């Protein structure tokens, strides 16, 4: 049995905002994401979930909006965010996707929670708008 196809990759390069996040904030969040990427518990979240490699045919039926650290980093670099809260939203989406599919009690979900904790701690220092 086949499941749903992989959604189009983000960002939609066709709907960027003309007023992205100022460079000072964007530079801070980019450095924050790179810091998370160096976390050893971030390894599974570096790249998009590979539903064929992981043999989870229905992953996209349950997770219609996948997210991962490389997509967040690309959305910052390509100027796709309008507000730092959207960065936090995408990080939360990555974590919620993981818990939704794998269950709150799975090891991978604990790793998701741990890198979310690091991310939030770093974000405490984000410069104002
Ligand atoms: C977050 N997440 C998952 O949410 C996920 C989704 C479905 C099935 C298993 C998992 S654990 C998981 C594993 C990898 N990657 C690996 O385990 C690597 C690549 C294949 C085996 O080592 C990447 C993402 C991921």
């Amino acid at each position: 049995a086949m499941g749903a196809p992989k959604p189009p990759q983000e960002p939609d390069m066709n709907n960027l905002p003309e007023n992205p996040i100022p460079q000072h904030q964007a530079k801070f969040v980019l450095n924050t994401i790179k810091a998370v990427k160096r976390n050893r518990e971030a390894v599974p979240f570096l790249h998009p979930v590979d539903t064929v490699k992981l043999n989870v045919p229905f992953y996209y039926n349950y997770i219609p909006r996948p997210m991962d650290l490389s997509t967040i980093e690309r959305k910052i670099n390509l100027k796709a965010y309008e507000d730092v809260s959207q960065v936090v939203d995408d990080f939360n989406l990555m974590v919620k996707n993981c818990k939704k599919f794998n269950g709150e009690a799975a090891g991978i979900s604990k790793m998701a929670t741990n890198i979310q904790a690091q991310f939030e701690k770093l974000m405490v220092k984000v410069p104002p708008k």
